[PDB]
């Protein structure tokens, strides 16, 4: 019933009682574990239950649980669903759901910050045009000249009649990927499809490796519309190396703001199909995955040749050496440009602190080991040695289909 | 789609479905409500017979004589034997087959491309702790082969009704002492603190180095275990040096050549081999990253970063990453120089991808534990980081088993 959970470095044991609050099945069965899969294979009575449970969550969180205001709020929601099929959240309830969805996210190592989230209410949005204004204000706020501040902006919820509000881009800042005659890619290979969708809805493309993409924003049942982000709003960091001089000449750079924009926010049964959120980068996201993945910018080889390493054989560990400097370069450059970054040691240490905090607060913390453990130097970080239970709690961020 | 797990590689964009998982006869620890895949250890006449029949079925499949007269006579032979004894016995070639299949089935092993090349020593005639020792010594000699390492397993008698087990108390054939100090620290390998203390309690005269090879504690049925010292010439060790950091040799770090797991249970067709030590060759990250750099193992990262002159006061210098890479290069360099088989985490994972593809064609999938397959340094620099994996238990298997004491 309740899983024993051991840290292998310290020999300490806890018991997860929180997982008993899960009400959504993940992918695993007793016959086989599917925990390393990235995606899943994927009614008034049931909306009422999710809503009840979430309002309960809310009033508990403000300690007014059971009181008059709590009863009256449960009545409003019920009366509203029975009549209309749906309901709406109060701004304060929303703010709480957003924080909580972040707190519940098993794949996020940055959760120590969960209580500090600026929530922009954009539920009074009726056009791609308005979406764009809200998106620009979010970016300005979040960026704050390099002093990054966590933020979410919440667009109008999904409804029975109509199409969704959608940001088509997976992130608010993305570099173009250009498919070439010879089938190779200029720019970021991850963004091939979105680059092409932009061109098709009328974008004049560049030809660089680091061209910031426009936004395709979709108001309900309408064609998506194209919006260019003003260049001065997209803070970028040119990459250099503390001791390696040539490195700067590789012309590498990355943007400051990691802002997820294709994920669905679910609160109390209500669904928010456009609810972009941002914090700040952990350097291994840029240094290791975005620049070193073979199906990304794939720069290892370039770098190692520049370092004059023996590229001929795996056992010289040239890949491990190059990766280490590229990560160092990212940290150096962000520090130099006074933009917020966290290294993977600092981040995982504070994740451990968060795990402890959550054990005392809620009796557990849903966590996805494969995603929490950094993509270089796993066992050198404390999370490697930590056993973790993965389950789904609501409020949640979920994946959702692409709108095309 | 088919109703079998869809499995994706996010580097190459390629897709497969694991149908082999259908053959699983045993529940792991996960449920629809929570995944427990990161946990290291999560918590009879008719049962035996049906496990047996299934294994015999596998054997006869594997020789392409499935449904034959020799198949139905073997089945009949097996049930007769249980009917009159409560147990049964494997033919020689059956044990060979099932030992290989147990390796083949091991979700945590990245070295499985090698699974068809296992020397199987049959030691089911063994009858004393002294004889266990001779067998083990022969195993080590053969497996070691002056540094040209060869995979091997030695199989001692299976569990019997009421009669006591054969047990190797040590967790590996080669293990370094861990001495608990008066200041509360540990000299040597802290992983081996309990076994060192049991060795002394059973009459071993301990040393006081960081790298004292432990003696073997060997248990024959219903007997207290007996102590045997390995002759130093049988235990091949590699002194560690670095190709360019001249001072690294001065640290006096060393590791042994032969990784030989001695405390796991080999289960075949319901039969349980409580002593069945097996060995291969190391992947370099086991030594240089885990055994040397784990904070609860040798913990040498700081010391090495100091020697390298790194800024150890700030996480953001990546001093931990830089030192681990060098310790890892030193392991590879030194094994190479000493002509002792070893494989780096790149070569190994590449070959595990080849193995996945072979197994896809051969069996329709491959049970694999992603957290153990991905190496503990440079994870996403290896092709297996990007490969989804399905984890499940197939038999024959190696399982963990309660410590004999
Ligand atoms: C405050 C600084 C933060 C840091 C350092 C951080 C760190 C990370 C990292 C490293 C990942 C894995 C990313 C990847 O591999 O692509 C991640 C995932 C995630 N984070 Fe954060 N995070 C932060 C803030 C936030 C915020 C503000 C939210 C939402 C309000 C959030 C929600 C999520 C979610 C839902 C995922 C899973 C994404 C997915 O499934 O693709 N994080 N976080
Ligand atoms: C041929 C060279 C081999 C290599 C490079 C290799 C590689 C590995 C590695 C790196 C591990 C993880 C070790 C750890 O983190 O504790 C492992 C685990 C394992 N291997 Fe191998 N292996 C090899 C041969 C073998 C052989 C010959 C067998 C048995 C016949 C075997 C069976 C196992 C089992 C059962 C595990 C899991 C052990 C556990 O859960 O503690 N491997 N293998
Ligand atoms: C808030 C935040 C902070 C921070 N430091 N980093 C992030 C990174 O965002 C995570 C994104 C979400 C994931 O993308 C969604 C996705 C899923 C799948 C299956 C495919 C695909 N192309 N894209 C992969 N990385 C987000
Ligand atoms: C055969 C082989 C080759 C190779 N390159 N590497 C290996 C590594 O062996 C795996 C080790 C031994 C295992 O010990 C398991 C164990 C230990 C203890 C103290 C108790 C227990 N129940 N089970 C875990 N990791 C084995
Ligand atoms: C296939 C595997 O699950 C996939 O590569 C995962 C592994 N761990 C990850 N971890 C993080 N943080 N982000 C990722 O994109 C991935 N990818
Ligand atoms: C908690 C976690 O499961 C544990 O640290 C695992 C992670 N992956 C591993 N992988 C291997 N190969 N060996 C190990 O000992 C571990 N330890
Ligand atoms: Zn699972």
């Amino acid at each position: 019933k309740f899983p024993r959970v051991k840290n292998w470095e310290l020999g300490s044991i806890t018991y997860d009682t929180l997982c008993a609050q899960s009400q959504q099945d993940g992918p695993c069965t007793p016959r086989r574990c599917l925990g390393s899969l990235v995606l899943p294979r994927k009614p008034a009575e049931q909306l009422l239950s999710q809503a009840r449970d979430f309002i309960n969550q809310y009033y508990s969180s403000i300690k007014r649980s059971g009181s008059q205001a709590h009863e009256e709020r449960l009545q409003e929601v019920e009366a509203e669903v029975a009549s209309t099929g749906t309901y709406h959240l109060r701004e304060s309830e929303l703010v709480f759901g957003a924080k909580q969805a972040w707190r519940n996210a098993p794949r996020c190592v940055g959760r120590i910050q969960w209580g500090k989230l600026q929530v922009f209410d954009a539920r009074d949005c009726s056009s791609a045009q308005e979406m764009f204004t809200y998106i620009c204000n979010h970016i300005k706020y979040a960026t704050n000249r390099g002093n990054l501040r966590s933020a979410i902006t919440v667009f109008p919820q999904r409804a029975p009649g109509r199409g969704d509000f959608r940001i088509w881009n997976s992130q608010l800042v993305r570099y173009a990927g250009y498919r070439q005659q010879d089938g190779s890619v200029r720019g970021d290979p991850a963004n091939v499809e979105i680059t092409e969708l932009c061109i098709q809805h009328g974008w004049t493309p560049g030809n660089g490796r680091f061209d910031v993409l426009p936004l395709l924003l979709q108001a309900p049942d309408e064609a998506p519309e194209l919006f260019v982000l003003p260049p001065e709003l997209v803070l970028e960091v040119p990459l250099e190396h503390p001791t390696l001089e040539w490195f700067a000449a590789l012309g590498l750079r990355w943007y400051a703001l990691p802002a997820v924009s294709n994920m669905l926010l679910e609160i109390g049964g209500l669904e928010f199909s456009a609810a972009p959120f941002s914090g700040w980068y952990m350097s291994t996201e840029i240094g290791t995955r975005n620049l070193c993945d073979p199906h990304r910018y794939n720069i290892l080889e370039d770098v190692a040749v520049c370092m004059d390493l023996d590229t001929r054989t795996t056992s010289s560990l040239w890949k491990d050496k190059a990766a280490v400097e590229i990560n160092l370069a990212v940290l150096h450059s962000f520090q130099l440009a006074k933009v917020t970054i966290v290294d993977h040691h600092a981040a995982t240490v504070s994740f451990m602190k968060h795990l402890d905090n959550e054990q005392k607060a809620r009796g557990g913390c849903p966590a996805d080991w494969a995603w929490i453990v950094p993509p270089i130097s796993g066992s050198l970080t404390p999370v490697f040695h930590q056993e973790m239970v993965n389950y789904i709690l609501s409020p949640a961020f979920r994946y959702q289909p692409d709108p095309w």
